[PDB]
């Protein structure tokens, strides 16, 4: 879908001390962008970044009835504060609440996500290991470029849901937004299995155009995963989509 | 329902030189709280804070398919420049482009803008004026508490129009988003007929509240139209509302 290599990306990662990928898309032009067309092909488990079709699911099934339902707190103390608490949709995708997504996940059952993920031709389209957790340590695969195809699609409301289920989640990957762009996006943070990679997908709003963005990178302790949308808005600043 | 005044808010105002309300109403609490409970209830030309009805209007009867169609320009060239370019419902919007509206309200027509707007209970109801400013230099009146309880529905998807109509409007209606909250408002400025005023209109979005706000100012010059959010900002964090 004709694509162009720019390696001086790769600056803003090594002044980080990291490795990784950032995959841009202009929509206007059909044009893709990325400075490593090998990485940005190969496919890793998608972690939180999950939580896009999972929302998607839960809420065209009735599993989520609409952004305000509450889900109550199951009452075990997890590392993460943020989690030990009631949530909504919108801020269990805000604090990546994983216990509220598997609790989607089981209501849903293996057979509807699978038809699903088929349905969306998400990555490998394969829900292999626990369906609870097949996000984190099963057997699907998403590469960069595959998220952008998947977040095309969600963009212009083209996926096998109803048009609401996909309103409903653009306004909860909703990141940042001020008098220049828009961010709809959504992190991911894989640790389970090798290789540790932290991600962040989504999208830039703009006037008269939308760039689509796909980017992970090695992650080898929490430590830097803000990392993930810092390397992503020097790319994004580098080619002048945002100031 | 029970109102609390707070004339400290009145040190904003008078830090710039300038008098004015604002109205605030704490969701959760269902608790409002103004610097001026007579000038809360005053009534003033809503200006393009009517763009709200206006977009909920066209796009429940179809005047508008979607916030992607594109109202293009008319080749008039206006003093505003950034409204000589071809527009959607976000950017239009965005930009405040008074013509674009116009055009909605004259396909939209008088019966039908009465109709809907008394079903919305919306200010005093009356659209006596030419159908495509009405708004601007007619009879319709608002007050900024009105326009809270306007804007409460909306929030509710509670308003007779489509529960999509709302959720576009409101995703239209998107002006700041970050780590904190989400401000969702529409600025206005009347200027046809006396007193010149400005206003600003919407609501917060927190984790776990919403607070709606409502503000309206003299502006007897367009130099002071960012103190209506600035004077707005400085409340709400006075009000430990936003950090
Ligand atoms: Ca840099
Ligand atoms: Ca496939
Ligand atoms: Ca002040
Ligand atoms: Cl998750
Ligand atoms: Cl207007
Ligand atoms: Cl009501
Ligand atoms: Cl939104």
């Amino acid at each position: 879908k004709e694509w162009q290599e720019n390696k001086s990306w790769n600056a803003h990662f090594t002044e980080h001390k990291s490795q990784g990928v950032v995959v841009l898309w202009n929509e206007n032009k059909q044009q893709g962008f990325t400075n490593n067309l090998k990485r940005a092909n190969q496919a890793f488990l998608p972690a939180s970044t999950f939580k896009i079709p999972n929302s998607l699911i839960a809420l065209d099934l009735g599993v989520v009835k609409d952004e305000h339902q509450v889900f109550k707190w199951d009452g075990q103390t997890r590392d993460i504060a943020t989690w030990n608490r009631d949530h909504n949709l919108i801020t269990a995708m805000k604090y990546s609440v994983v216990p509220v997504y598997q609790e989607f996940a089981r209501q849903i059952g293996e057979a509807r996500m699978s038809k699903m993920l088929h349905a969306f031709d998400y990555g490998n389209e394969d829900i292999s290991g626990n369906v609870d957790s097949f996000w984190l340590d099963g057997g699907i695969r998403i590469s960069a470029t595959e998220q952008i195809s998947f977040l095309r699609k969600l963009y212009h409301n083209k996926l096998h849901v109803s048009e609401r289920s996909q309103r409903i989640v653009k306004q909860a990957m909703l990141t940042e937004a001020n008098g220049d762009y828009i961010i709809r996006a959504k992190t991911g943070y894989s640790t389970r299995i090798e290789p540790k990679i932290g991600w962040w997908v989504g999208w830039v709003e703009l006037d008269d155009n939308v760039w689509f963005f796909a980017m992970n990178m090695d992650m080898p302790t929490s430590d830097g995963l803000g990392l993930r949308q810092a390397i992503t808005k020097e790319v994004l600043k580098q080619e002048k989509i945002i100031p």
